[PDB]
């Protein structure tokens, strides 16, 4: 028992981190097979970042201008190409530590682990959600660009995120591993609007199930609701509308606890309208939305990786 | 910017986890050099756990009764000994993945990362504190015993915790790597009192500094206090008394922010007496005490490991 914001074990990803330097910019790269992936803004100078012409800046660079170091050891660059907002540096050595891996584009509301890195060296690991407005609320200082997000399924690492920028509002934006930003963002040092954000309702409900499984039960009430009634309350409180697909994903947790999904919605309605009256749920005084239903079952069932 | 509950990168520890089986009990072990360390209750049957005679149970076991597996591969056991509440199984092979390491006994209020494991395979990593009453509020299911806690300093892993038990109250107890419990606990399935717990005041103050560094400033006020005055408030709200040693440890954060430690104490006093009026600090609606002053500086300065 107990419920924590748990990250995936980071070792399979730590073996893939490298340092990339171009001119006077150092950031992180991801070395899989004979390719290093990194944010294309490694080729920018401080001036360049207000409105970079990436095609023109990259034409000034040759293979030998990209310095790639894997711990103590220098890699030899034999090709470079830009795909969307990422650079792909072909090197003459396959990474001997390459895990089984996939590149995935995650949906808003899904979770992943971030391995925060500086100068190609890991500093820490934490779990977060892709917000509905395609930002992440991370922990990233200058030099963290090229840090990656990921999920693991037994022995397979699914890379979903590469860090590119901190917006002036102090939230974070980045790409998939094909270099396509999540959300409307561009790799320019400019004020950039993020959507209105919303709370990930299906995740809050998953976490309430987690709370019940752990014996935190005070918020369970005598009430039920409908999808239509609940969703009127969701709109008022800037929660994502609940769909039958979300109900179906919550099926296993409903079966484990014997609490019908709409009964748990009625509990959440009362918590939205009345607050928590200075009480806590799983150590939190807020409704938590960074656990997916899959996360709660994995944590509550002791699933492992190799 | 941003502030997250960040764990240490787990790869150096993942290479050390093994499965240990004795009779019909499987749990985790830690393989460093030619020794595997694991909870001595691996030798207990379900009956045994109400009041085990560990000396008598271990006399019935020979080297060949301890099955130790490192991934797919079986290790050969050439000796066994009990040190306090841990078993040390000498094996005929040094772990080729052994990192630079130390065994440390941490103080209450210090933090560490836990690598939660089942059947010798890592499931997840999270950060927590040793509570003042020497429990931890973890996430541990049956089979997690022998999972370990640790800190990293560049290339050196300091192992501080081995998981042994879930108390009937659903909090967690374990030992240092010499097998000495933290707190009054014994490895028996019995109701066992934990102290009165208290909030780790120096950690709350560190986190308030973290909040200021990140621009969350609403709780800063016009007031100051004294150590004696603050500590009267600490007692009322079950906070650890603040000492000049704690003030000195907070020196760097005070210098970085230009907020005198006693001025930050006056902010914390007002938050204790008035609550947070439905506001948040670094995404939390509670005062957070699982970040040490060293944690806040490391996170806010991008310190890395290798
Ligand atoms: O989280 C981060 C990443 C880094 C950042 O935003 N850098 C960057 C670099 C190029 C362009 Cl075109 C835009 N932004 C940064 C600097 C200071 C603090 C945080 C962060
Ligand atoms: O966190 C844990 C560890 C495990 C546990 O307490 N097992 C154990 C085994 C032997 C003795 Cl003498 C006492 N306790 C457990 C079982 C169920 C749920 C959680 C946990
Ligand atoms: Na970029
Ligand atoms: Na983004
Ligand atoms: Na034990
Ligand atoms: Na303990």
């Amino acid at each position: 028992s107990g419920f924590r914001k748990m990250a995936f074990p980071s070792g399979k990803v730590e073996g893939c981190m490298v340092q990339v330097t171009c001119g006077t910019t150092t950031l992180n790269g991801l070395w899989l097979d004979d390719v290093v992936y990194c944010p294309r803004h490694v080729i920018c100078t401080s001036e360049d970042m207000l409105n970079p012409n990436y095609e023109d800046l990259l034409i000034r660079k040759s293979n030998h201008n990209f310095l790639v170091q894997a711990g103590n050891v220098q890699l030899r660059v034999i090709g470079h190409s830009m795909q969307n907002c990422v650079l792909k540096l072909k090197v003459d050595t396959a990474n001997p530590k390459t895990p089984k891996y996939k590149f995935v584009r995650i949906q808003p509301g899904q979770t992943f682990s971030v391995l925060a890195c500086y100068n190609g060296s890991p500093s820490g690991v934490y779990q977060c959600a892709m917000r509905p407005n395609f930002t992440i609320k991370g922990s990233f200082l200058n030099g963290s660009c090229g840090s990656v997000g990921f999920n693991i399924d037994y022995d397979c690492v699914s890379f979903c995120y590469m860090h590119h920028m901190e917006l002036p509002t102090g939230v974070h934006a980045g790409t998939d591993l094909e270099g396509n930003f999540y959300g409307p963002f561009v790799d320019r040092q400019t004020a950039q609007a993020a959507g209105t954000d919303t709370t990930i309702t299906v995740n809050v409900l998953a976490w309430l199930y987690a709370a019940v499984i752990n014996g935190d039960r005070w918020f369970l009430n005598r009430f039920t609701t409908t999808l239509n009634d609940f969703n009127l309350v969701a709109m008022k409180y800037n929660y994502e509308p609940l769909t039958q697909d979300h109900v179906d994903i919550l099926g296993p947790l409903s079966a484990q606890t014997g609490i019908a999904v709409l009964d748990m919605c009625a509990s959440l309605k009362e918590l939205l309208q009345n607050g928590m009256n200075g009480r806590t749920i799983l150590g939190s005084a807020l409704l938590e939305d960074e656990f997916t239903p899959f996360d709660v079952v994995r944590q509550c069932s002791g699933v492992t990786f190799q």
